[PDB]
């Protein structure tokens, strides 16, 4: 990790807030705009392995859609992280807020670079755990790339991961990682599956209104979620072949990989569509 005087940084804006810290939009010493995380005083132990883990990890990634580290500084207090700017922010408040925007084939790239990252964390043994829209950044490139690394850290931040009867964020993970605590780069597949659906949606809640033990009496009964409006037939084929109850069944995410660019190749693919169920009746004679 490169170590990045304090006099380099300058905070600007505050992006996040936490308990321990904020994140803030700032430049670093061109001058070039950064994401800046804090770690401030009185910090634990933990809390110092878990926030310099997170930089950690980050660090021996190389990847087109991973977050990329700029540095750290860890010599001088309060400590802090500093990343590449996203410039649209997370992805889950990003679509809610450009409702109907884009082009399919401009939401299936989007699924491909996920993918192309999550193919890679995969392969380098880094399960994420968490994978969801709001953990994944989007630049002005429209290039997605995912990020929320670390160990216990990433659980425990999540507010929308919940203590069950683990604290996990249960809409989003498989049925083995509810069940018996089995986290796998194939239960991420299970995510990146909600993860499609969230993109084609433009960020609809997964599973609407259900409760959490709602959602897990549904899927072990079979049910899932329906297809979204103008949604490509290989597209939902693909999401629900992610939803297969035994692990062994998803696609790896080299097969997601390779499925998706090979329609991004070929766009026509892309243009028949998968029929869609109405909740509402529209008569007029
Ligand atoms: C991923 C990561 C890990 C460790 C340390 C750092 Cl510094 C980072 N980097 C980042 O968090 C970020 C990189 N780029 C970012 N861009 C960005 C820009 C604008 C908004 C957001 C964003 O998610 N902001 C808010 C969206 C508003 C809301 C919902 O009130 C809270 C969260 C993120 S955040």
């Amino acid at each position: 990790t490169t170590e990045i005087h304090p006099s380099c940084v300058t905070r600007q804006k505050v992006i996040g807030a936490g308990e321990f810290g904020e994140v803030y939009k700032g430049m670093l010493k061109k001058e070039v705009p950064v994401a800046i995380k804090t770690l401030k005083a009185g910090y634990t132990e933990k809390q110092r392995v878990d926030f310099l883990g997170e930089a950690g990890i980050m660090g021996q990634f190389s990847h087109h859609n991973i977050i990329r580290l700029e540095g750290v500084i860890s010599k001088y207090k309060p400590m802090m992280i500093i990343t590449e700017y996203m410039e649209n922010g997370a992805l889950d408040k990003f679509l809610r807020e450009k409702d109907g925007e884009f082009s399919v084939l401009q939401l299936v790239g989007m699924l491909r670079g996920i993918a192309a990252g999550m193919k890679y964390l995969a392969n380098m043994n880094y399960v994420h755990r968490d994978l969801a829209a709001r953990n994944i950044l989007v630049n002005s490139n429209l290039v997605c790339k995912v990020s929320d690394f670390g160990l216990s850290r990433v659980l425990e931040d999540d507010p929308e991961a919940t203590y069950t009867t683990g604290k996990i964020p249960i809409r989003w993970t498989a049925p083995e990682a509810i069940s018996y605590r089995k986290f796998t780069s194939a239960s991420d597949v299970w995510s990146f599956g909600i993860v499609m659906w969230e993109v084609m949606t433009y960020g609809e809640r997964p599973y609407w209104e259900l409760s959490n033990h709602e959602v897990m009496k549904a899927i072990n009964d079979g049910f899932r979620l329906p297809t979204p409006m103008d949604c490509p037939s290989a597209i939902y084929q693909l999401m629900m072949q992610c939803w297969q109850q035994e692990r062994a069944r998803r696609p790896k995410f080299a097969d997601i990989v390779s499925i998706l660019d090979k329609l991004i190749r070929a766009p026509d693919s892309l243009k028949t569509l998968a029929d869609f169920d109405p909740r509402v009746s529209i008569r007029l004679p």
